[PDB]
DNA sequence: CCGACGTCGCATCAGC
DNA sequence: GCTGATGCGA
DNA sequence: GTCGG
């Protein structure tokens, strides 16, 4: 399937999706919409009719009828309307800053607060996060590419092993997956002194050494184990500086991690698809353990694990690397 | 017909 | 001031 | 909005 093979139908049920979020707080039509554009997306034939794209999983009467709309007008009524409204498109746009969400961009709006501007302008009203949300509107929009997320990679695991060198971390997500850009950088933290059955500093001091070195800017949220917030890679000579980026730190106990390292390195799909595989197979696996069911269905104790090839193993999967791992 | 549709860590609000 | 709820991003 | 028990 290529981008504009579908295009028009799967931009449309985005759109959709976005205002059910956004606007109305229906957050499971959001993601049946975005169901059916995925579902669609991924259709490698250009849908001629509604009652073609009906049999897809996710795509339904109602959907087929808006296809079946668009398809015959290039348009759909309802999505022209709502995106000539200055309340509903006001509403749905301030939720592209980080930290505003569908009920602070509903307050905002009721006052009068529509767009950046009015934002900037009344910086008392907005708190921490969006604040930070805010500062950096642009650059949390652009994507990474793997050029820098490799030197960050660089930067973070040095400094982790310069704090204690028995700290083990590991950059997951899409990054770990190979890809050629990525949207953030997930790191996962462990350290052999915090177990399940297990200092409450630890993950405190490796954001203390990035901040020293000047490598993450600000903070979004920390607490004992998962740390949020922003980064930068040092400008070079004068040239252009680079874009603030999104950061998340995650300290796992030791006997969590390769499930952590799993789960934290997908993609969405492959986790899905390995969980119910997963379920056929009689485990569980969830981001924290791998649990055998059980003949009534009842869950034993976690099994160990000590590499991902352990739990592809429990389940009698080929293990996969990283790279294979889109679905 | 009608409930599920992941779950959870952290920041902050609502209520006592 | 403490506890539980809510919003948020993932 | 879609699915399925
Ligand atoms: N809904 C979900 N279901 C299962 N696993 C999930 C998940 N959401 C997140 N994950 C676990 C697996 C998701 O792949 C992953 C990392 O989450 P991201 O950083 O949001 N997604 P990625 O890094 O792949 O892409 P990007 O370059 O745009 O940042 O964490
Ligand atoms: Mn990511
Ligand atoms: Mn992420
Ligand atoms: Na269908
Ligand atoms: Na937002």
């Amino acid at each position: 399937p290529q981008e504009t093979l579908n295009g028009g139908i799967t931009d449309m049920l985005t759109e959709l999706a976005n205002f059910e979020k956004n606007v109305s707080q229906a957050i499971h039509k959001y993601n049946a919409y975005r169901k059916a554009a995925s579902v669609i997306a991924k259709y490698p034939h250009k849908i001629k009719s509604g009652a073609e794209a009906k049999k897809l999983p996710g795509v339904g009467t109602k959907i087929a009828e808006k296809i079946d709309e668009f398809l015959a007008t290039g348009k759909l009524r309802k999505l022209e309307k709502i995106r000539q409204d200055d309340t509903s498109s006001s509403i749905n746009f301030l939720t592209r800053v980080s930290g505003i969400g569908p009920s602070a961009a509903r307050k905002f709006v009721d006052e009068g607060i529509k767009t950046l501007e009015d934002l900037r302008k009344n910086e008392d009203k907005l708190n921490h996060h969006q604040r930070i949300g805010l500062k950096y509107f642009g650059d949390f929009e652009k994507r990474i590419p793997r050029e820098e997320m490799l030197q960050m990679q660089d930067i973070v695991l040095n400094e982790v092993k310069k704090v204690d060198s028995e700290y083990i971390a590991t950059v997951c997500g899409s990054f770990r997956r190979g890809a050629e850009s990525s949207g953030d950088m997930d790191v996962l933290l462990t350290h052999p002194s915090f177990t399940s059955e297990s200092q409450p500093k630890l993950l405190h001091q490796v954001v203390e050494q990035l901040q020293k070195v000047h490598f993450i800017t600000d903070t979004l949220s920390k607490g004992e184990t998962k740390f949020m917030g922003v980064c930068q890679l040092p400008s070079k000579n004068d040239e252009k500086e680079y874009p603030h980026r999104r950061i998340d730190i995650r300290l796992i106990p030791k006997d969590q991690y390769y499930c952590g390292v799993l789960y934290f390195t997908g993609s969405d799909i492959f986790n899905k698809n390995m969980r119910a595989h997963a379920l056929e197979k009689g485990f569980t696996i969830n981001e924290y353990t791998i649990r055998p069911l059980g003949v009534t269905g009842v869950a034993g104790e976690p099994l160990p694990v000590d590499s991902e090839k352990d739990i592809f193993d429990y389940i009698q999967w080929k293990y996969r690397e990283p790279k294979d791992r889109s679905e």
